[PDB]
């Protein structure tokens, strides 16, 4: 439209309206010129002594928008206002918009950089609606709209790993190359704006409630069962039985079973550091799966377990999600202690899921004769059994919203190990890059031009989601537990900028606070 | 209708029409008089030293039509034209028709056989629409319309095993006898024709595409994760963490897991014969399940694995489908080398399923103290876990189309271990027999007549199926892999008759050629 | 319909109606069971010392109907009545019909054959409408409806050669196998009949007239030309000219040129046998073309030449069509003298085409200086030049009607070297075979049945063509030449059966009798 006329406004709010809440977030982004407008074949061999780190892929000159973290849509006070009052929620719509673009031309002429703004330069933008490109948004990768609205962020570079050969850095005949210029983009100059809308498929609500009943204590503790149980054998080998009394839950007949489990190791946090074994490189002793002759660590393991038992300091670290209070810089290989790290705890599920560092149970190892005695054998892993129930991992303010389910054809219970909603058709990926502008060419050459003017672009992005809520209707009498701002001797305010202007976040707020009778 | 007037024509073609293809095949069959028009109680005791080979059942005087193999509807050139251009397909309809029947009366009088044609003899035909009879069509049994149209085939005899007692050849009180004359058939003389139509329930498409991304390399290899991971313990027992860098897929947090697995043994094909252990009777060392006190080999194991790792000669033979190039005769107990055998390979799934001869992974065996060190224990079998994905076995031109799901009431993921579509109500079984004509009886006898005129029948059968296709829409740039007629120094043409007139087929054409970004 | 009711009548006549003539011919055929209902891969290596005789192909169990010879539609008296009165003709329609079928079952039981007729057996019939099969009808092959209506004929076996490798009997990766059962046929029992109609594309008339003017004598022989011609050089090197007088056709300026030519060798017929060189194996000294490293004799050479010069006994045998008076048996490798052979002569074209055993002309070999003298060099081959005219080979009563033009994409002047009409879509091929009836099978076997009852079929075929004629309108005064029954001391009547009942034909009647002023 016009140079001296704004393309859009800054909308950033929330609007609770009964069983729906619409959130809105605007942010300023900056897009570098990655790979000097080229495609490069990136590849790696086995690093760290693990050929699972060996890949082969392509880095493109595009950047993408990632809105896959909760704190990109919710403020800490609107999150709290949700987890204290509702039993669940699920996304219903999405509507992204890019506007107020500005392309800047950088020039380092004379060992001195001068930033002037180009008014005729464009920016390319397209959304992958049919899922024809490798999805990279739902894998816990950095680069999402910052948590704090004032913060400006750089868009991350697009790239993807494709099939490599024999755990090496070479390709196979099936390795594919996707050209992103082969998609119909839209071009934008300073006066234009891009819009895009989407609507989620039905997905089941997330359950933001914790159970207030043990799964193996569902029976009435006053009435006895009309069922008997084999208790022992007499001297005559004759089998004897005994009735299941009331309150004796160790012996009652059950109807439902806890869910899957896979033992991990447990490590004690600070308080008990003394107990933990000294100097142990976990890699060698971690839970790992093999895929094509390579060993990959499967953190955070499949759903159906609790990393900790409420009341203890021991932790199943490989079944845990570990974030970082203070954001970090790319390429950091520094070793950090637990202090500035937010170890999430899923213990409000202990009533239904099993601890990840204990044996799942015991079963029989043989057959008793007039000779051999009955023997039991504890097991460390048990998968899904018919009639089992479990609770899924919880979502955090600083955690991921959705994940894309791989379209292989067959899958069981599509719920991402990192929490969130599993989707067959998740929000499209929105790529963007700066259309290249050639330097001073002066003669023909069937060779492509490699001299480009260095540029970068800035702009705003507004993303407005709509969520559906599930009202809590409990007849609990006494008061419940809520998420509260409980600090002692505060030297700073949490979820707010400190003296220098850097945003602080010392807590990981989850979602399971309210309760429900199993 | 009439003797000197044909009941139907010979339709045999294919007709591609966008997202649908209709195939049609006609063939000539011959029906012997099995069991001299009687029902016999067939039974066997433990043979080969395995009481699992002990059964009890009934052989009937009926024969049936089996269209449960792909190469009964597709030519090698129409198969190829499908697997190179589509991402999947599924059957939509069926329409069988029997016509141009001819009953012949054989007579060996005077040590010399004279074949004359009986014009008044009938043939009985009925389709089991309610699934009231034991289904025997989807179990990989011979007897299907030949691959080559010119070939004439004999219909196989119907029979079934019912409950036997204590792994013996005796019946139980629950053993059932089904009388097939107790169904309303239709009778046909030379001028009549039988028709029958059917339509499949919705079934999910088969996925004829291979993934072009590893399941554990879905993250962007340029951006790092905002998650940390327990890496080791300090001398103070204090736990230390480290950030998940980019491209280090051995350590990233994953969202999805590979599918089920059950270790089988792996044997090296020719090239590596030297490595294989010498003289091993597999039975004793094979994967077996127990059902009622008997050990059965479970080949080809459940879905979710790859029999081989692309680039190697090693094979998980018990997880493999093994066909035969040159068709064989009934009762052959000869030992064959790999040469004339088509060992199918499911490696275009290696990116998502695990190899069947490697350990599935490692997990923890204990709990580390200030005393005990962390220990891991490799596992050989792991079943379905929540959030796992796998790809189903592929279909072959020479393999089965569908299978009937047992109507027990409870089942998980109904997909036949041998590939194809699992159906609750599969195409009805079509039985047929020659109505008996008595010899010269001359006096009453309350005893049934046992003297019959020997006869046989011939005729044509046309089966026309309709399939639905799933168009491929990929934005891959470089060229894909296709199924091509790549032979070197051909001494004969494949998929064509040789000097003597015998049909040759040296390859097993599968379905997974195209690719898709996971 | 019915057994005791005829399917069709015997129509065999001609009906002249102005500018159209409709011919009709019925005949009785017999169809053997070729290849015992099988497909065989036929192949040959280099035979006769020529690797051009090495092929690789397939013989099928089908037979076909061939109506590609003129004497299958015309009687000698209706042919004569055409070539004496019209200036040309061309086919307009076609309409074949098969009826009154009868399948017979042969039995050699007891060293004694008994032919009984099977009333339930069928016969399969289909026409290749889209030209998807190798066409073999227009290559001068035997097997066409006999010349004489009373004669019964056996249908010839279908087969075709496909690509062979390096002039050997092995196939290439491109060698194709066509299954004829893969086409939708129609089945016929004794009471049924098959019909089929077709209409030719526009094709230019054949020109059944000879020119009555030399191509180089078109000018008026009374008037002189206003053009001069370089005649010589004076002693001064000065060039001199002279006017083109009247009647001096050796020197006139011409406007049109004779057509293509390629010198062959000329051999004298009987009268001059003495002159011919003694004992010469032509193969080594014949006109041959090379295609893929093999030498093939190109008889009868391309159009545009006359095999003989009217008034001489010399013959360009390789540019000649040689038929046989008395029909012969298959596999005869006997050497025959000219006597019972009909050597066609194309001399009524000598006014426009050049003799095939003379040098085509002379041209210049150098450049004359004050030193070198002018030299000429006779040429033996000259192809098409702009502004050239020629006349095509003539058609004979015993010769072919049409030919199919290969669908390569590029071609020049599509007129078959053997005469007739070149067609892009010629009359479809009509294949037919006896549906197989199995012997006494008694047990299942996944192996195809190989025991068949020996049968053969008989029936009638009526083919009715419509032709368009071009009326002659000449203002010639004196009488023309006609084809007349001019024999002297006839010991038998020509074109009629002799004492034994064998049809005689001592002449090859062509088509060029009438004349036209060039």
């Amino acid at each position: 439209d016009g140079v001296g006329n704004a393309s859009g406004d800054w909308h950033c709010d929330s609007t609770w309206m009964g069983d729906r809440v619409v959130t809105k977030s605007t942010r300023t982004w900056v897009l570098p010129s990655y790979n000097n407008h080229q495609y490069r074949e990136i590849k790696s061999g086995s690093v760290d002594g693990s050929n699972a780190n060996a890949y082969f892929g392509y880095s493109t000159p595009w950047g993408y928008f990632d809105f896959n973290r909760f704190h990109s849509h919710w403020s800490p006070r609107d999150w709290q206002r949700l987890i204290n009052n509702y039993w669940g929620f699920r996304p219903r719509s999405l509507r992204v918009k890019i506007f107020n673009i500005q392309v800047k031309e950088v020039t380092v002429q004379d060992s001195t950089t001068t930033i002037a703004n180009n008014l005729t330069s464009t920016v390319q933008v397209f959304t992958d609606d049919d899922y024809q490109l490798p999805y990279v948004v739902g894998n816990g990768t950095e680069g999402c709209l910052p948590a704090f609205p004032p913060q400006v962020f750089t868009l991350p570079q697009y790239g993807y790993a494709t099939l490599n050969r024999d755990n090496g850095d070479n390709p196979t005949e099936r390795s594919s190359f996707f050209c992103l210029e082969y998609f119909p983009s839209k071009m934008l100059r300073t006066g234009n704006n891009f819009e895009f809308t989407y609507s989620f498929e039905e997905v089941p609500f997330h359950c933001s409630f914790a159970p207030s009943q043990n799964l193996f204590k569902l029976a009435n503790p006053l009435v006895d069962q009309y069922l008997y149980r084999f208790v022992s054998t007499s001297a005559t080998g004759a089998i004897q039985f005994q009735k299941n009394l009331a309150g004796r839950y160790a012996n009652t007949y059950k109807n439902w079973f806890p869910g899957p489990m896979g033992r991990t190791q447990g490590w004690n946090t600070s308080s008990g550091s003394s107990t933990n074994r000294v100097s142990v490189n976990n890699f060698s002793v971690s839970n790992r799966m093999n895929l094509e002759g390579a060993s990959y660590q499967v953190n955070p393991q499949p759903n159906g377990m609790t990393n900790t038992l409420q009341g203890s300091n021991r932790y199943a670290l490989e079944n845990t999600m570990i974030f970082n209070a203070q954001n970090a810089t790319p390429g950091t290989t520094s070793v950090y202690p637990e202090d500035n790290l937010l170890l999430t705890s899923e213990s409000e599920t202990q009533p239904v899921n099993r601890v990840a560092y204990n044996t799942g149970g015991q079963m029989a190892t043989n057959a008793q004769n007039a000779t051999t005695a009955p023997t039991v054998g504890t097991y460390n892993l048990q998968e899904v059994l018919p009639g089992s129930v479990w609770m899924e991992r919880d979502v955090y303010l600083q955690g991921p919203i959705w994940a894309k389910i791989p379209e292989t054809g067959a899958h069981f219970h599509p719920s991402p190990a990192m929490g969130g909603f599993g989707l067959k058709h998740p929000p499209p990926m929105m790529l963007i890059k700066n259309t290249p502008v050639p330097g001073n060419i002066t003669s023909f050459s069937d060779v492509p031009v490699s001299s480009f003017i260095t540029q970068y672009s800035t702009g705003q992005v507004t993303v407005e989601m709509e969520w559906e809520l599930k009202k809590e209707n409990s007849k609990r009498w006494n008061p419940e537990i809520q998420y509260t701002n409980n600090y002692n001797d505060p030297q700073f305010v949490d979820f707010a900028p400190d003296g220098s202007g850097e945003y602080r976040t010392t807590r990981a707020i989850g979602t399971r606070y309210l309760t429900r009778p199993l």
